[PDB]
């Protein structure tokens, strides 16, 4: 039975803890896999930590992190949501140096691109079988959202992007029914830039907050209609939401076009409000530490930076990173709207501390009716490790 | 399909082993989490150890206890009754330094408070999702059970406490139907003090026999009705039940107020039988060591100190601990009466013992219709490790 | 539904390899448990080996054996056939120094004998909740079969001694339906003596090869009519069984009394074959080591030495130790008679090896239509280990 | 329910990763298996990796390779495709030295062969145990294919091998249902020889591209009718796809006869495409090192060397080994046609680097509608270890 992801988000005062996995900490003695990009997306009985494995397992040499981010011996597994990435508990998902995974209510889809950069692939999974494929279509880096992908009625949709790093590339929706792509169309977005895109499904049309390397600190945004027509742009409110990125008081919002006269950035995420937004952000403007959640007053359709609401979640003395959004279905929050929900990476080791190695522990947070006191569910590893 | 729990507690002549996880033992070598508070409850179909985290495993750095009961790495998970709380046989609870689990018939309710002592967020999960939120409404250090919680016709029922540990706090019963609260009420109890309740279901309402950490040797007990409105006291039985306490014959008993001079405390059960009851208690007056458990007959609503049967379970040469109250369900039982049951946790480590950490194992204990030998089915580790 | 285990034991060649588990060798550097008596039963969908757990792994201080046999910490615990008895696929059954299981077709019932050897306690679980129990009715160590049990249209028997273990003792039958023991009898069997049955549903009723640990070389046998009347003496065959015992050709054999002028003893089994006997034993006569199974024509009715057929197993250069039956179900192995399997315990360690430990390792063989070659499939641990 | 395999094999431009265990990078401190001959089987709801254990795991004395291949302690177990062959998510399948696994709908049918060379036992399985046996015919290590055996219609087939491993031997078919051998056949094919046929169902019958240890380059290929009926001789193809082998320049290719004056070989694949082939092999000519995959036009039924397109897995600076086929069931793949899929496994240790011990890693390759870009999904491990 298909998964009506239909409804509209829930309007939500604040965030609740879900989950934390305690991956690094408990990977001092334990069997865990080195990763990074430790997403979530849930099914109709059960939410799930994806993530990306180096392949080897903290406190080894394997983990000695020279190896390649891109590497043939970079998978996609998981295992369930607040579980640590840990070796005897890991389903295998797909050879994946860039992932996205969800769930339609029948059957689990991953997409996992791998191979050399000038000519990826991107194997298309189904209930746990190849189903079909996506090439490099630009020949540079062919990836995407490392985060849930939606589906709605059946039918599921992602964002890909092929090409620079920092400057124009391009930008495809596309859409499959029962792991077979059935449309696909580019995203006419020029001196924008979209990459790692956050979505969620929101009044029968998918909403993405994604990132932009390129010029700018806000971040782009998308909506998706099932028919693949779309409209895309920029996040309006008036607060830079990407890492890095200048301070809110210098920075004058745009619904258009990216503002901000910096390069990189970080993946985040964004959920609308009717008008308002919900925009997770790194605290620190200069690094990833630290993870804090605004809620913008019209801020999905204005250049505002009215404040409702602030809640930390990470605090400036610790390290976050990734972002990402998902929902929870109705068959299991019980609710008559999409519930909000978000999870934080925690980058441990390089390139910040001394060790060989990198990975990260994750938190998942879900949309309540309440305030929630500010904490900081941080990491807690103690570096270095025995190495 | 909703359990019915609305049946007699099975009046029991003495208690048969259930299981003995021999988590520390097993941990020498083993990857296993380091716990505290390892409650039991059951469903239609299975009985589980549920268990704080610290979030590391034995013989491990992390495991230096310096670091604190509250934390945001103290997450609740479980596995199944009598298995060790190892890492790759653990489900994922909630995010939790205080916790109570109960299964309603058809899914597992959880809730886990965590967050800082002045607004604590206690999230209810329902079928492996947040599905509501209590706040602190007192602003001292919300808490709850550390043991099964009670479902009666659908409806699951737990009592927490928002307020000091050494002088008058406040109380309340709260009542869930499928993770959602629809119903709570104040416990008008002025100079008693209740935490950590160790409830049961007996004849349709609840009865829990907690424990007072302000004035009381004897331990307060409830009995909520299925619309919240209740009766509070404590144990009638003439007979101290904590830790630390007075020796029996210098106690007089009482059905309303605390009696002895002590203040602190643990964590105890007791099940009525008709008017005895069956009463847990460390063996030491003073210290955690040891466990027995008194048949005081009328004590339920008695001053009574006449005890028909005691059977030790573990003895005055070895440590114990916290104790709780659970039920086996009709539904794998068998029998047309509610089995009562209890769990020992035995605490190793820090304070009593040298070594950087501290956890504990548990044993656990089923009402049947013979007397049983005295034993000590004590922990068993081999203190210190390698630390 | 009810397992009808009222077909006939299957006549058989031979016997083939259904499993090996390499408990030991695995176990130098992965998460094993220390254990002795590992046999296995059958339920309609899969066998599984059971066997006591010291409670502690090899390669660690606690598996350090001055650890009593009959102490607290020794747990009844499973895993599927084949499979090491590792920790992380470990399923709790009961706490037992001694046990039985066997499951109706329904659900799995077991019998974990624990506590004082004066008054000892079998807590009888069914579907993995304590249902009944039986206590010492003779102040003696309390004991049982350390082998599968035996299912008849949901009914399930076993035998059990209370008594010493080189003089005459007592042993009674005992009848659960649903883990509620609802029959029981004692057996008049004067100078015999009767140990660790190895029963066998056969013809509808249930035959058990036993152990004689006080005058006899031969084994016990009884077969147990559904009201639990019964027929007990010695399997009939000339040729000694038991371990230690006298050559083959200074050994008259008895279908009544014990023969053989030894004490001790060592668990074995046996199966009907119409008139016929598979009698299993070890290659010594000495000590526990090597394994071999010979058919004797005419054995279970006649003091016969004629001798079919004999299949080695285990070699006389490679330790063994315990040994014991079980059928595959109808609904498994597609047969219309009842397929006899036994298993053999490979015993490493102390006594006869310098450790500081003791475990075994076991392999389990099935009734088959052909002759199957001689062979060893011994334990295969590198001794002593790192310790 | 019994699957269907009657359809075609689908026609397939180019080959994209399934999986990628990375047993051995993981294995540097994870509890993994030694293991040879990691082949795949798919049932209808999973795909799964079977492979010989050697009994003991990685960084561990037992890995001390001196240890036979045809030992007593070498098990097949298996875990799903793309896990490691790790302890705690393994399941035992059966004691075999040498194996073939396949799934036909309803249940796991596995055979093991084990026991002494001159007469060994080939025990299958069905549903988890043994169901019927068969015994060395030519008393010189019978074997069989390390492979996915074929179910067709309820009906499984498979190939087996009695005599020499370099002059001629005996090949014969044998025909399963519900794990009981209910046919066989001789297979005439003199000069020829037969080793770890690679099959795969195709039109109704069974195609198996096999290797010839005696005097071919060339694959044996036999064509299996549904009442053991079958054709037999070499893939035609004037391009030596097996190793040792001579260059493709100095190679007459053959429909009848072994070409090339080698001995020796590796297990390989290959899989008719109309008229076409897609046939699997080593890069090197001399070692097991890279992986290559190419299409010959015509190849099943000419000389041809007519090369359409090819499309290296792993490099020549790589180790690769055994490789092996299977089919996606269309209960699984969503398609109307049999998807082609093969498996490459990649030897570590010896007798190649300087370790004690040998194993190997493995990755698994779908049959898709496009060109996939050439890679190396190599293994990665980092030798020597820790010993
Ligand atoms: C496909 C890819 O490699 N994406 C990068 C991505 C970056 O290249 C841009 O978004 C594309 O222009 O950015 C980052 C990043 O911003 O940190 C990552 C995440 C790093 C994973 C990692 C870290 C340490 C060792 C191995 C892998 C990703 O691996
Ligand atoms: C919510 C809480 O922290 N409760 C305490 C509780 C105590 O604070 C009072 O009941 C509230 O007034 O008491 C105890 C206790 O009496 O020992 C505990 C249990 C200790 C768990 C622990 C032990 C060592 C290291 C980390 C956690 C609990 O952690
Ligand atoms: C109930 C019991 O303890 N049975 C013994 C049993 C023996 O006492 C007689 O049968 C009763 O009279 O015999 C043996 C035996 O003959 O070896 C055992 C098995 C030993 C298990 C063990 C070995 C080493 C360390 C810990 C336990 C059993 O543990
Ligand atoms: C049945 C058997 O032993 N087959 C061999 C097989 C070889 O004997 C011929 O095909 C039969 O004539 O060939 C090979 C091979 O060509 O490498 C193997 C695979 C080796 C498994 C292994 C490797 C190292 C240590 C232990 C086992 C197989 O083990
Ligand atoms: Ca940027
Ligand atoms: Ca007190
Ligand atoms: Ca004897
Ligand atoms: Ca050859």
């Amino acid at each position: 039975t298909y998964m009506n992801n239909t409804e509209a988000i829930c309007d939500a005062k604040g965030f609740a803890p879900f989950s934390k996995d305690n991956g690094i900490r408990i990977g001092s003695r334990g069997h865990i896999f080195v990763i990074r990009e430790p997403f979530v997306s849930c099914s109709p009985i059960e939410c799930r930590t994806f993530f990306l494995t180096q392949g080897s397992l903290l406190n080894d040499k394997h983990s000695n992190g020279t190896v390649k981010d891109r590497s043939p011996f970079r998978t996609l597994m998981s295992v369930e949501v607040g579980q640590s990435p840990n070796v005897y508990q890991a389903r295998f998902e797909a050879v994946a140096w860039s992932a996205t995974a969800c769930h339609d209510g029948k059957k689990w889809m991953t997409v996992g691109v791998t191979g050399p950069d000038s000519k990826a692939v991107a194997v298309i999974h189904y209930g746990g079988v190849p189903t079909d494929v996506v090439n490099s279509w630009a020949g540079d880096i062919l990836r995407t959202q490392e985060s849930s992908c939606t589906c709605i009625q059946g039918d599921c949709y992602w964002v890909m992007t092929d090409g620079p790093a920092n400057r124009q590339a391009q930008y495809r929706i596309y859409k499959a029914n029962q792991g077979r792509i059935i449309g696909q169309t580019d995203i006419s977005f020029n001196g924008g830039h979209i990459e790692e895109c956050s979505c969620y499904p929101n009044d029968g049309k998918v909403e993405c907050v994604c990132r932009d390397n390129w010029t700018g600190t806000n971040r782009p945004v998308l909506v998706i209609s099932p028919d693949l027509s779309y409209r895309v742009g920029y996040l309006c409110a008036g607060i830079p939401s990407d890492t890095p990125r200048g301070e809110d008081t210098q920075f004058t919002g745009s619904c258009t076009s990216p503002m901000g006269n910096q390069g990189y950035g970080v993946k985040g995420f964004g959920f609308r409000q009717g008008t308002d937004v919900w925009m997770g952000r790194t605290i620190s403007r200069t690094s990833r530490s630290g993870f804090e959640i605004l809620r913008i007053k019209n801020g999905w359709t204005q250049t505002s930076k009215e404040q409702i609401r602030k809640q930390v979640v990470v605090d400036n003395l610790n390290w976050s990173g990734y972002s990402g959004s998902f929902t929870l279905p109705v068959e299991l929050s019980g609710k008559d709207c999409l519930v909000p929900c978000f999870w934080v990476e925690m980058i441990r080791g390089k390139p910040e501390e001394k060790t060989i190695w990198t990975s990260s522990s994750s938190i998942v947070m879900c949309g309540v009716d309440y305030e929630v006191a500010d904490w900081s569910w941080h990491d807690g590893a103690i570096l270095p490790f025995d190495i």
